[PDB]
């Protein structure tokens, strides 16, 4: 099948130790600014001391920094608020004597370097936001409910507004919050104002009245607006940042439901409205580009109560691929993937040899299900949900059940390749795994109930494994650590020595197992989303294919920090396929067409009467959003207004 050779000797230098001698209570771990090698762990232990160490060189080597916290204890609750990209900003909160007149911050923006010790004119209620535009720019919540404004980086705050809720950052060091009146913020519940600063405190703008809550998505706005002399509450949407708003084409809740943006991005939004009453599942609707109008996309879509689990999953490693579980009538959870966002669902295709379980009525035919957050939730044995990585293009790594359902067994870890059309077995039983170098390497640790020393390694996208003793003396494991974005080589296993209990970390650097770096040949022409090759339209997705160029399994090298994910886009010819209906119309049984609905009911009828002239005016169809495709079929409709045909039947007044 083919393995690596002399990899004991190639690993064996490269397999950095380090302890940490006073480590307990709640260790943190961040990491600053990417190709910086710069991790912080923070450790806090109650009687009292607050333990600081920083690593410079991907967590090989750590050098004890607790001296430049002034020997001080840090309060958890808050960690170590880090600066967005490069940045360099890291902002801890510390834990000040009862009496005091305000917080105390210490402050680095030279990657935990030098820190400031800034004591603070309020005490913080929620951690420090940095602007995304602006990384001096920060805001936080007082605990007295005020929202303070800082220019530059901590130093100086200024309290902008008072009684406040909620605040965020929007896009161009704009703010947008929540601000109560009467009582609190829990006796004000749908009764708040929603206002907005684009110059920092200087003016303001009420944008919103008799609001339950708010929150950004992609380009939208969306608020949750209450009923006059009514319990229910519903969403409108803003894309002019509050100036005009819109009623959003979906159903209105009661107090004992929610919203919840599953996914949202420059295109659309992935939209959850709970079921009414306890039901422990809703209905996901996906938007038009204005975030206005919504198609039904997935119904008992499992998702607990506002707090807050869901398998709901965007499978990053392949475009428009997203996986979520469901429940079923017979109070069984089914795994469903979507490979157009969202336009159809189905269930993931069991892995060739693998063996049907106990929760399949039938022996040879059934369907793969993915452990998710609801799994870890509920105890299971999963210590990892799934994980995808934007540059290892299709590579998608979960913990599994071959079934009709979501076994409580104990799970073996399955891989795709291509995006969740096609999955095999990896690993048999529960792993932690990791992905490095853009799919070069992919890294394994057992989930064991005792002590491991051994790593496994694969070359080839877990098709062929070769396991290493990263250490003579065991340890208990805890999790892994690896610079977001997968683009490293190196490898922080962390995990503590058997009591007594000291803590320890080994990091692996895979240099010279990759020693040679890739060119042109090692990489292969790949079309994403093939089904049927035969065909013109094969792997149009959202109007387009994607061909792509990836690395060979055979290969054993280097894609490199500077990698570049190539592809090439074809522009296919639109279908009706590429478009959803528009409000008012409707798809009857398998036909692809959209013809008017006979007469408009429900939430529909709602929108129909309480909304505005522009969307009601169809347009029987419209383009999917990030929907590509050009030529072909353009369903040319005059511009119809609808609100005739629902005041139809009502008798009006002069
Ligand atoms: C699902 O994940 C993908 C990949 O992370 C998101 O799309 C990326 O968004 C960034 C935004 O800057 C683009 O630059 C990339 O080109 C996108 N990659 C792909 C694979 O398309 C996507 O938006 C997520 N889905 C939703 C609905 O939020
Ligand atoms: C793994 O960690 C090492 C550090 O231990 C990284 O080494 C850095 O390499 C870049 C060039 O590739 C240099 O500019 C840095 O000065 C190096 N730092 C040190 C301390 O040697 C290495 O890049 C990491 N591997 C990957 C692929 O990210
Ligand atoms: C972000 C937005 C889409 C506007 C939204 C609206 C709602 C809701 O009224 O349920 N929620 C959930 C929620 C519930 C209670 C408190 C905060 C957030 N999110």
């Amino acid at each position: 099948c083919g393995r690596v050779r002399d990899f004991v000797a190639k690993l064996a230098n490269n397999t950095h130790q380090h302890v940490f001698d006073d480590l307990r209570g709640s260790v943190s771990l961040s990491w600053v600014g990417d190709s910086t090698g710069v991790i912080l762990v923070l450790t806090t232990f109650h009687v009292g001391q607050s333990k600081l160490y920083r690593s410079e060189d991907y967590g090989k080597n750590f050098k004890d920094i607790t001296d430049l916290i002034n020997n001080t204890f840090i309060r958890t609750e808050f960690g170590m608020a880090i600066g967005p990209e490069n940045s360099g900003k890291v902002v801890l909160t510390a834990e000040v004597s009862g009496g005091s007149r305000g917080g105390r911050i210490f402050r680095s923006s030279d990657f935990a370097k030098n820190f400031v010790q800034t004591d603070l004119p309020f005490h913080p209620l929620t951690q420090m936001m940095y602007s995304p535009q602006n990384s001096d720019y920060l805001l936080a919540l007082s605990t007295e409910n005020g929202l303070w404004v800082s220019k530059n980086f901590g130093g100086k705050w200024e309290e902008i507004h008072k009684a406040v809720c909620l605040a965020k950052w929007g896009s161009d060091n704009t703010i947008f919050f929540t601000t109560y009146a009467n009582g609190s913020c829990k006796a004000d519940l749908g009764a708040l104002e929603l206002w907005r600063t684009s110059d920092l405190g200087k003016s303001f703008k009420t944008i919103g009245v008799k609001i339950y809550s708010f929150g950004l998505g992609g380009r939208f706005l969306f608020a949750s607006v209450m009923a006059d002399k009514d319990t229910t509450r519903r969403i409108h949407v803003s894309t002019d940042q509050g100036d005009t708003w819109s009623m959003a084409q979906l159903p209105s809740v009661g107090q004992e439901q929610f919203y919840s943006i599953l996914a949202a991005n420059d295109d659309m939004v992935f939209m959850h409205v709970d079921e009414p009453g306890d039901t422990g599942f809703g209905t996901i609707f996906t938007s038009d580009d204005r975030g206005i109008v919504y198609s039904k996309s997935l119904d008992r879509h499992l998702y607990t109560t506002t707090g807050g689990e869901t398998d709901f999953t965007n499978v990053t490693s392949l475009r428009g691929v997203y996986i979520t579980s469901v429940l079923s009538e017979d109070n069984s959870i089914q795994t469903m993937i979507t490979f157009d966002q969202g336009g159809r669902w189905t269930h993931l295709r069991k892995p060739e040899n693998s063996e049907c379980d106990a929760t399949a009525k039938n022996k040879n035919e059934c369907s793969l299900h993915i452990h998710a957050s609801y799994s870890i939730s509920q105890k299971l044995n999963v210590p990892m949900a799934p994980l995808s990585e934007p540059n290892a293009v299709g590579i998608v790594i979960a913990h599994g059940s071959v079934g009709d359902a979501i076994s409580v067994m104990v799970p073996d870890v399955y891989i795709s390749d291509d995006g969740g059309y096609s999955w095999t077995k990896m690993l048999e039983g529960p792993h932690y795994y990791t992905i490095l170098d853009s799919g070069g390497i992919i890294v394994a640790i057992e989930h064991s109930s005792r002590p491991i020393n051994v790593i496994k390694f694969s070359t080839d996208e877990g098709q062929c494994w070769q396991t290493y003793t990263f250490t003579r003396d065991p340890i208990y494991f805890t999790g892994l650590a690896s610079e977001p974005g997968a683009r490293s080589m190196n490898i922080s296993i962390w995990g503590f020595t058997e009591s007594t209990s000291q803590w320890v970390s080994y990091t692996i650097d895979f240099k010279d197992i990759l020693e040679r770096n890739c060119e042109e040949k090692d990489y292969t022409i790949w079309l994403a989303h093939s089904t049927d090759p035969e065909d013109y339209e094969d792997g149009c997705i959202l109007g387009y294919k994607e061909q792509f160029l990836r690395l060979r399994k055979s290969s054993m090298c280097q894609n490199g920090r500077d990698y570049v994910v190539t592809k090439q886009p074809s522009i296919c010819l639109c279908s009706l396929e590429d478009f959803l209906c528009d409000f008012g119309y409707y798809r009857p049984e398998n036909d692809s067409k959209c013809v008017e609905q006979p007469e408009l009911k429900g939430h529909d009828l709602e929108f129909c009467l309480y909304g505005r002239e522009e969307h009601l005016t169809t347009n029987g169809y419209r383009k999917i959003p990030g929907d590509k495709c050009q030529g072909g079929v353009n369903p040319v409709r005059e511009v119809k207004d609808l609100k005739k045909k629902c005041t139809s039947n009502f008798l009006s007044p002069e």
